[PDB]
């Protein structure tokens, strides 16, 4: 409508495009964290299966375990690096959501504001719990690798 | 626990807001179809006056209608400056709707997938139907031209 309303509509177009991009990036981040956690869980499950089949160690399965340990060191460094980069990308996505919320609050949407606040608190609890679980998973993996000496 | 109740009251607020929004958009769609028909008829009526009534009146009215053509062309460009953003906002709406359909198919929410598919279909039908009224008027103008020429 007016000049301020025209600016609102232009920033609405821009923020809708960047929110399409932000939804894509956030869904990709959620799927990547899911793959993170499920790969860690699958590696731990395979290790638990190998420990449950103890006593009948053979050359084939022990060589497989050696490969798993080498790939587990590589996975440790890769998991640390990708945890750093995923945290950085989540911070970038949070900043994008922050500017989108600034545009929406300058627009005047209040139902969207309260829905976003409820979503923010719920996902804050959820991501805190899931990230604590993940970090504990790699902490336990590192501790087990360290105590493998004895 | 289950976040079903959280989703329930979130979408209850969302559905109240979108019911108010649906009534408001019914009113705004009445307004928009009225404005779009008025703009298309203004364009075609100025074209009709440009083509049909030259030379019948005297010289002073000839100069008057020429200055009217110039000024009305400038004012029509100024007024039509708003319609260029409509195409781009429909482009981003179609892209976002296709993304929503794909994301809901991926997540598996049948109700959300149906909602997004019908969302893209309905916005397509609405914009294509206002544009269809416009292009029906344009086709009538072209038919009147080809019948008037021959």
């Amino acid at each position: 409508l007016s000049s301020e309303a025209l600016m609102r509509r232009a920033v609405s177009l821009v923020t809708d495009s960047t929110s399409t991009f932000l939804s894509q990036t956030t869904y990709a981040l959620i799927e990547a964290i899911t793959e993170y956690t499920k790969a860690v869980y699958t590696l731990t499950s395979l290790y638990r299966q190998y420990t449950s089949l103890l006593g009948k160690m053979n050359s084939e399965e022990e060589d497989e375990v050696w490969q798993v340990i080498i790939g587990a060191r590589a996975e440790m460094t890769s998991k640390h690096q990708e945890y750093l980069k995923l945290e950085t990308t989540w911070m970038t996505a949070v900043g994008l959501s922050e500017m989108a919320a600034e545009a929406a609050y300058q627009t005047g949407a209040d139902q969207a504001s309260i829905t976003a606040r409820n979503h923010i608190q719920l996902v804050k609890l959820q991501v805190e719990e899931v990230h604590q679980l993940s970090r504990k998973a790699e902490t336990k993996l590192a501790e087990a690798q360290i105590e493998e000496l004895r």
